[PDB]
């Protein structure tokens, strides 16, 4: 197909929350191969940039500050947060999913931890009235997750988008208005 289905769920979330405006600094986490800063790129347009980062390389778009590292590493953060500077954030994006063993009780909690520090990062550089996205899988830790968002930001949607797998038990939290 011309897009990925990565590219196709963004597409789906823009259409329900209206995430991104032109000219918004978006920063997206677990951005290999690179759909959703494509398709953000055609939102934010030439003039909005994006931070993004994956611990595998990725083609270049211009317009995308691309970092590959491991984001669980605090060297990588402190790199990230030197390209976004003193830009404001609007929008935090994280499609970041850890290598799948196939067994529940294993990777809910690698998938946990990784949600849990792009909310860590969304604390210290979402703009207050920004957005995040976050791709979150059902079952243990969702509970708790959902509450911590809850509490830093003002709207929360759980969102499965129609080309999401119904298979696959991930979903989409959208969170907007990020408290004061
Ligand atoms: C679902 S894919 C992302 C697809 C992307 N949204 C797109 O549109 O092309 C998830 C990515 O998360 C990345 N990832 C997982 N753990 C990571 C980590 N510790 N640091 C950075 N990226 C990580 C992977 O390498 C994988 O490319």
């Amino acid at each position: 197909g011309l897009r990925s289905r990565a590219w196709f769920k963004l597409d789906e979330i823009q259409q329900s929350d209206k995430l991104f405006k032109p000219g918004m600094t978006v920063v997206d986490l677990g951005a290999a191969p690179g759909g959703w800063s494509q398709y953000v790129v055609t939102q934010i347009g030439g003039k909005g940039r994006i931070i993004a980062c994956d611990l595998l390389p990725m083609d270049p778009i211009v317009g995308v500050d691309f970092l590959q590292g491991d984001f669980r590493d605090e060297l990588v953060m402190k790199a990230l947060l030197e390209r976004v500077g003193d830009s404001k954030v609007q929008v935090v994006m994280s499609d970041m999913a850890p290598n799948m063993s196939g067994t529940p009780a294993v990777d809910i909690p690698r998938a946990m931890y990784l949600v849990e520090l792009a909310l860590e990062m969304c604390r210290d550089v979402l703009a207050p009235g920004g957005s995040f996205v976050v791709k979150v899988f059902q079952g243990e830790g969702f509970d708790e997750y959902l509450r911590e968002i809850r509490s830093l930001f003002t709207k929360v949607k759980v969102r499965k988008p129609d080309s999401s797998r119904a298979r696959s038990r991930e979903v989409y939290i959208v969170a907007t208005g990020r408290k004061p």
